[PDB]
């Protein structure tokens, strides 16, 4: 079981449930803050070679973009959900340091800062730069990649 | 260990230890051919995150550049071995599509030909493009594409 | 490919794998059996110098400590699996007549009889004594012995 | 056909024809002097199993207990000589590190001694101790241990 | 010279404006919280002793007064832009407890006292202290970035 | 350039260099002390929003916890040091008058009297209390307050 | 006299790094010179972190070495600086055999322009040629011509 | 202080004094060998900026060049000795990976193999290739770089 933390590149902020509950309501939004803790542990749960679930490791609840449109068009806000679907297939990039929705589009800060404050959404968008890169480092050292396949 | 075949993306063939043995000798070279069969079959032991050995299934021998140097020159020849170090590391790079080794060069078909023939050597190249493009399918459906860090 | 029994030396039974299957499941015990047939035919696959893989000829998986780890304990079950790698060396001692794995201990019947039944299995212990010894001989004829490293 | 030395293992010194010959006369004897070379390289050719010719690679001359006596007596030297025949077998035993005759005794460096001088002959002789250890190491790096039996 | 500098309400992360907005409000315009971020809520901070010194809207350089300017404002005394300077509109920015207080002694507080206050309500001086008149002073370049506003 | 007296609040007295030396030695203790000088004079150099060190003017060594450590426990006694670095990182609170460490223990008077005599030592300790509370006042008038930031 | 001070010395010139303006505390991103002055403001220390690697850390501030900007990978020209922050893309290494500091992603502290003889206020800048001019020397603050040992 | 092992770079084995002792005699021979053990740690006693003394750890002796000379030639020997002198000063390039000597000449394989068998001699000699490269490595991790200026 791979605990690990998923980092914005640019900022070195994380991936965060808004309100760092240890169980989210369903829907919740999915955001970036500068803090650590165990209710921002993620695990990720293959699927079908490299798509899978990214899971929110104190619920259990998955991320999902927002709505049922499998194919979500851009600014669409990513969320958890405890349901398990085929819209909330993604793979975790570790050679181009993204996360790729089944349908294409990327996790995005909203707004593509390089140094998105706390709490900034999170949202889809077809767009590569360096500002949606996210890496999947060690929960007891946040520089030390860990593999999120195993 | 899940096991798989190295398929050249633009022609179809597979990386095969030379002569088809399934207990091929240290230095044997790898090369393209299109068949398939038990002794093409290769699987992938994890050492740090990214990196690890490719493993000859018949064999229990690793891929390695000829000469087993740290940081090896453009057309060092891929062989099989049975030495395992940290000079014999690579990453299986399934989003961009290739085989990246520890020091940064790519494994490329001598010459560089998207539709080279049978028995063609592998080197070490260090140049990116699609001619050095593999995937990594299922021994019994070569279309089917497989998770090799699992 | 030298074709081989292994012969438990003092009753004559010959190491089985549990079943008699052609290909057995990965994780089959490898058990004492008096019978005399092809599917308890065995090769050995050198891997370097004295130490190699002792293949079951009929399905062409390999004997293994149960659990594969690379220094395991007395007691530890034999078994056949189809993977490759260096906890499933041993070499073949014609000369003192055992079978010793990479860490120093041996292939026994389980506990230790000079005459074991049927369907006994076999298991690692480092104690040598006459009940462990084991000799390598024809298919065609049961007490000649033959070359296992060629 | 693996081209190896015969190293004495107590002291490091290897077998020689005496007077380091291309191709030494029949009934030369055999030395053991510090020196590597062409002419201290030996080869084994397999005959029945574990049985063999322990043969001069330079001159295709094997050894021989001096007289060709089916049952030599302790202190019969050993030689080289082109004749091949039954009471030259010998194997190579890997395992207890020494060289057995068919008749069952050993190759012993005249003496006993753990670190003979450099041209001390070899003898045969029954006893077993750390004076008539042999291993047999690859000719381009001493250490290395080959498998003769190939 | 004179640092530039966000004023955030702490508890709902909106910031001090101008009523209006405008890069020169008339003279005794309210304080209002509001969520949005641009040079017309930017801030400064003149010291004039020791702790104490006037706040300054960078946009039109009024200061922050106490509506009226009296001495010694009562409780629920409404906050004003106005350019006058004196000594009535000195105020100390306790970046420590994180609150903006008043020469003599009164807080700036949301009327109302949430830790959510909607957009556009006023600001007014108040004695209590709690977490809803929590103030920290940050970046325009990053709101989570505590700035010294005495330097 | 700003100089001041750090004066203990609820007696008046100073915090000085032990022996009142211009050159205080590395790890010379800080105490307190009724006499005003040239040598008992500090200034803060900002690093970090509110963090920054406290620097003894005469000589420029800076206030450490003895040894330096990142979270000295209780009753860690205050030295002068002149390396810089984040364990040496202080606050002068001047609104609650008193001097926080980076690791959140407060600067007290050892023993934490009101009226400690001449020559007490100070340490790092945890509570908070009339007897820990701290003024930075001019040096041309010890009840005159001054900002240390600027 | 617990952590080594020492001067880095150009080499080639004999002038050393200052910060620009010479003070004790200079702001972040504050360039990095070359000058021929001496004085404890430019006085440097070296924080080991990871073996070779450490923090280039200017004695008087307590700030550290950085490629402007904060790059891992810093494209050649890019000017060296002070900043309080501490991470991994300001890990440089002493290299006192070959006399050069090398930043971890491989490349080297230059003067800006390459010359044996740069001008007072030449800034420092990053870049991946090894010449004569990019070679640098620690010495001791009593004596210019003497090497100190920087790791310990 | 800190304790390393000093690993030939070509080859992987590490110096060691001749015979494994922890108490080897003055003027033992400083020889390659494959074993790692207690008594072939090394430490480094910094004398002069970048000089000092290259120490076994388990006797305290020093690696002197062999004899009295000031200026030793190609393929004066390297032994271990308990005296202290300017003669033993070396300095540990770890840029360069090699061992100077303060009179210019480095640390070599006597013969310049990059594969030395165990037991070969170390001499000094003025010439700078792949076989008198060395590195300094942790005791429990031959392949972990450690600092040995500290
Ligand atoms: O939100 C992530 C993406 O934002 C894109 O920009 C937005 C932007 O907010 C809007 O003003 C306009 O530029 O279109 C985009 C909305 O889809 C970034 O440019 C893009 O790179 C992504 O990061
Ligand atoms: O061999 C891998 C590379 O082949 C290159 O072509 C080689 C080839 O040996 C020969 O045709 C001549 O041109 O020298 C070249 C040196 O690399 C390809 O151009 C290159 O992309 C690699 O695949
Ligand atoms: O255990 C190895 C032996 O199995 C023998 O057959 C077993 C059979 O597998 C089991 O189902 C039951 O029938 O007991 C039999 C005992 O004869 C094979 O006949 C024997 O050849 C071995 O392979
Ligand atoms: O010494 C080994 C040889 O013994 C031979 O006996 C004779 C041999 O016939 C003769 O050629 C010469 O070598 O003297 C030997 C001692 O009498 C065996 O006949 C020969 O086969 C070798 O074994
Ligand atoms: O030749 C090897 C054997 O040496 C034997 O020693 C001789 C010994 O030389 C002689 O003086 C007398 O003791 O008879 C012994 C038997 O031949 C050793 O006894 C034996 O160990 C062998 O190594
Ligand atoms: O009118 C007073 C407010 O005006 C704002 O203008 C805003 C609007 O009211 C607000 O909701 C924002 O999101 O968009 C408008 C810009 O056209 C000012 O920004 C604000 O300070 C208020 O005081
Ligand atoms: O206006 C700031 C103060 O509000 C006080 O409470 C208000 C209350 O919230 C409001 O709705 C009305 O009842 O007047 C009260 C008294 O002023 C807070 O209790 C006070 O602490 C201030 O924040
Ligand atoms: O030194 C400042 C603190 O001293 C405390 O007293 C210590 C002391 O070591 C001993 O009296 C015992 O009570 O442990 C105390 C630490 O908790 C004062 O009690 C405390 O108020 C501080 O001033
Ligand atoms: O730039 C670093 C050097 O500046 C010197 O000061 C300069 C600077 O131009 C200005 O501050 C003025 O004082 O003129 C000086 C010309 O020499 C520092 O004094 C010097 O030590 C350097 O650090
Ligand atoms: O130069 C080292 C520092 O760079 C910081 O980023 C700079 C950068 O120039 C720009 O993005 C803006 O944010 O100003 C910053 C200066 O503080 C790094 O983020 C910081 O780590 C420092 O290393
Ligand atoms: O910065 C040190 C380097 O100077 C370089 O000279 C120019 C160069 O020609 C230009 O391409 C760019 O790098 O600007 C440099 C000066 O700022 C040298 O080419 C290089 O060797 C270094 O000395
Ligand atoms: O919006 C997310 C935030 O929610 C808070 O409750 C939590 O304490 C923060 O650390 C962060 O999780
Ligand atoms: O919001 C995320 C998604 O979660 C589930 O409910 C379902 O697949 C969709 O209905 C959508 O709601
Ligand atoms: O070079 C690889 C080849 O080896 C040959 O012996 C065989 O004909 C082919 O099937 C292929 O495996
Ligand atoms: O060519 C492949 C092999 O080459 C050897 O020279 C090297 O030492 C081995 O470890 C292996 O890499
Ligand atoms: O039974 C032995 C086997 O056990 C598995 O757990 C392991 O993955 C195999 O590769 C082999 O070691
Ligand atoms: O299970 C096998 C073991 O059986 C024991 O009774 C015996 O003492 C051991 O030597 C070992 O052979
Ligand atoms: O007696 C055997 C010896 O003969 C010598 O002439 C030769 O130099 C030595 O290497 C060794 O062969
Ligand atoms: O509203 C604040 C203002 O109040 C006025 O009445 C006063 O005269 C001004 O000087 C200013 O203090
Ligand atoms: O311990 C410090 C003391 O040492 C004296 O030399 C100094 O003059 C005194 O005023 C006092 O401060
Ligand atoms: O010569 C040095 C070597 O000596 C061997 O005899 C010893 O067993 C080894 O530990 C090694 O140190
Ligand atoms: O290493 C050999 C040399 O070592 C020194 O300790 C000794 O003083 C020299 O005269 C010589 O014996
Ligand atoms: O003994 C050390 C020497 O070994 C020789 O073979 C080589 O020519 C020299 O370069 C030096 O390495
Ligand atoms: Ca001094």
């Amino acid at each position: 079981m791979t605990t690990f933390l998923i980092k914005h590149k640019a900022s070195g902020k994380f991936l965060h449930p808004k309100g760092g509950s240890s169980n989210p309501a369903n829907d919740t939004n999915l955001v970036l803050h500068s803090d650590i803790h165990e209710r921002m542990y993620f695990q990720f749960d293959v699927v079908d070679e490299r798509w899978g679930y990214i899971k929110h490791a104190a619920s259990g609840k998955i991320v999902h973009p927002l709505g049922g449109k499998a194919d979500p068009p851009n600014e669409t806000k990513l969320v958890l959900h405890q349901d398990r679907h085929d819209r909330a297939l993604f793979a975790m990039d570790f050679f181009n340091d993204n996360i790729i929705h089944k349908a294409g589009k990327y996790i995005h800060p909203k707004g593509g800062s390089t140094n998105p404050p706390n709490e900034t959404l999170t949202v889809m968008h077809g767009d590569k730069h360096k500002a949606m890169e996210f890496i999947f480092v060690s929960p007891k050292d946040k520089d030390k990649r860990v593999l999120v396949y195993v």
